[PDB]
């Protein structure tokens, strides 16, 4: 939260790394990838050179490039003439948000990343072309290939997933009928719903695509029967919500639409609802992490909406999204947050 | 310089790590769409509607750049306005940031995401992103413009541009004859030529690249005296021209594997006589008395795996003089921290 001047002239340090970050994220990608962290990892002492060029079968020039760039960017040190695992390394291998955001940014983000210029400059996913020609990600998801959507797919998860303690005592504190989660195209909410409260009746909504998936992912779990999918496509028209519903409830969703977008997507959530229904919007929101890391990951990540999917979108700061909903109609009744990986979540009610 | 660093925050780094992509093109365009400048004059910063006005992006363009770039560090946040910091200044007004990340973004940006297949198949997998030449050299003459002037500008600054203490270190001998293997800008031989009046400076090139050496000296002082000598320095087959007392070797070199460091030097070995002095200037990141200057050498050695050669790097001397000692010669001195971070080995028969 800093933000208030950190560095010596070591910031002439910092330049450089940021001028070299393409470099630097791909040699520490096969670093991993070569399994040379790893062989790191098993050996206190070290190894040398023609050593890990030996077990990883990688030409000795290979290894060298390789780990002369890690020792000076500092995932690696050198002892007398071995190279041992550093701190940084252990992360890059062991650290699971590290693992994933790379893995993402290599498969789904990094090619793309080449055109956020014409990105910003032109206000849709001009990255998501060295793929193909949708409109946005989501449409063109079923079309990348395997890594990339595996990729993907972790990432979401990732970021997504949960548990749902807090979260589920929460909303069950106002004992409610028919919770309506739009977009949670996975089931994980509801599930934990239906096993939590034993007569709720949850409603899922989202492109039929989408649904048929959620049963099967759903598939024979121990209260499904009470969960139930609608089509929809949320787009302005019709795509009125279904109605009686005494919980709404959007998680991670809507962080992959527009300040517009999302105030088009509330006002229609603000007529399904009574004054007496609760409006749930869980997200995460980069100014209201528990750790600094947290806050420039999310903003970090904002930047693949940008470049792939845009039309839109980016992890909220709490203000815009507060913004947002007090024009939908709605007003943030208490923002507790700080759940599971920081996920903050905004209880919003009616008038 | 190498024993453990940072606290567990080892932790932030493997995340700014794997945020490279991300982290480098946010604040290539802080600059190009400069924002870093706009900021660099109120002092009292800009607010972020008062940045998009300024700059003609959308404001989501604006705000999405600036949140990256306030956990980046490069600016730095003041109530509601946004304040340069110092990270932004080294970017904003520091001429190697510069040069680097415009070569990493002209040069080597798409390329890079196949330094995996390069470091695998051992040639330079990223250049098929522009063509395929064998070579990134064979291809120079038919990148983009862009790509052009960034290579040129990264060629350019990596080089010495000081000349001084090399001048002395040469002269000092009083060479008749000076043979530049590489030199095909003609800017060394310009300084050797307007140094002493009497040497003659021959520079071994392709015929190409000496055409373009000739108009780069065109009209310059000494120029009567240089003298090209059209070569493939590969041809393990054709011989050095013969006769001189000083060969030269500066920044060239680092762009071939050992093996043909070692075949171009032994056929040096083999033009010269027992008085006869050969120099080769690196930039060596075992040398450098600065850590961040060994920082980039390390990662420059990365564009010639995916984008040059796909064998080459910039070299750690142990591995510069192995290879000198099997072409069978020797180093005598060794003379290093000249201009930004250039040495000269002095060598010679044995």
């Amino acid at each position: 939260y800093t933000k208030e001047q950190c560095t010596a002239a070591e910031a002439q340090r910092l330049a450089q790394e940021i001028a070299f970050g393409p470099v630097v994220f791909q040699v520490s990608r096969l670093m991993l990838k070569f399994g040379i962290f790893q062989l790191l990892s098993g050996k206190r002492e070290g190894y040398t050179l023609q050593e890990i060029s030996g077990r990883t079968g990688l030409t000795r020039y290979a290894a060298q490039v390789l780990l002369e760039a890690s020792l000076t960017i500092g995932t690696i040190l050198l002892e007398e003439d071995r190279y041992v695992l550093a701190k940084a390394g252990w992360f890059l291998l062991n650290d699971k948000m590290a693992r994933v955001n790379m893995e993402f940014n290599h498969d789904v983000n990094y090619q793309g990343l080449f055109h956020l210029e014409e990105a910003l400059l032109n206000g849709r996913p001009e990255g998501l072309k060295v793929f193909g020609e949708w409109p946005t990600i989501y449409e063109g998801l079923s079309q990348l290939p395997e890594q990339v959507q595996k990729s993907w797919f972790g990432f979401d998860h990732f970021y997504s997933d949960q548990s749902f303690g807090k979260a589920l005592e929460i909303v069950f504190s106002h004992h409610p009928k028919r919770l309506l989660d739009i977009g949670g195209n996975t089931g994980k909410w509801a599930t934990q719903c239906v096993q939590y409260n034993k007569e709720v009746e949850v409603t899922i909504v989202d492109l039929p695509q989408q649904l048929e998936m959620m049963r099967k992912q759903t598939a024979g779990l121990s209260g499904s029967e009470r969960i139930h999918g609608h089509g929809a496509n949320l787009l302005d028209r019709d795509v009125p919500f279904p109605t009686g519903f005494d919980a709404v409830w959007m998680s991670q969703f809507l962080d992959c639409f527009s300040e517009e977008e999302v105030i088009s997507i509330l006002t229609r959530v603000a007529q399904s609802i009574g004054k007496d229904s609760k409006v749930y919007i869980m997200e995460t929101l980069w100014d209201r992490q528990r750790y600094e890391t947290a806050s420039y990951c999310l903003t970090q990540i904002s930047l693949y909406f940008t470049a792939m999917a845009n039309g839109n979108s980016k992890m909220f700061h709490s203000d815009d999204l507060i913004r947002c909903i007090e024009n939908a109609g709605l007003e943030v009744e208490e923002i507790q947050d700080n759940i599971g990986l920081g996920h903050s979540i905004l209880q919003c009610r009616l008038k």
